[PDB]
């Protein structure tokens, strides 16, 4: 059908948008302690502490194959990251300074997001 080619470059389009913001959100991560899975290898208990694991690839993977059908789900995802790492690690440590730093940068380019995914309905 029509509609479904209109939907679908609707989603398309969408997507286009959720690679730019991911890519300035990730561009906030210079060290790219958020841009692979935490190691299994390296951390065998991960899943014992953290049931939802999340990293910058993996929102990566799922955006090009175009599985965000809206921006909150993209938001989920990187809320994931930030809150998983501020879970895991404590305080005083590098990681979860760097989750903090991520989530304030990162607001306000998800602030924007939020206006142009509105705005360009
Ligand atoms: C570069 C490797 O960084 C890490 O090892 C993790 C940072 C992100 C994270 N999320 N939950 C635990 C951790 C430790």
């Amino acid at each position: 059908s029509m509609e479904q080619v209109a939907m679908e470059l609707r989603l398309t389009e969408l997507t286009r948008l959720l690679r730019s913001v991911l890519d300035q959100l990730q561009d906030k991560d210079p060290a790219r302690i958020f841009a692979q899975p935490v190691s299994l290898k390296e951390v065998p208990d991960y899943l014992d502490h953290i049931k939802h694991p999340m990293d910058f690839a993996t929102m990566r993977k799922r955006l090009e194959a175009q599985g965000y059908k809206n921006l909150h789900e993209f938001e989920e995802d990187f809320d994931l990251i930030i809150d998983n790492c501020m879970k895991y690690n404590a305080r005083d440590t590098v990681f979860y300074r760097a989750a903090v730093r991520l989530r304030d940068q990162g607001g306000v380019v998800l602030r924007q997001a939020r206006r142009e995914v509105d705005s360009i309905g």
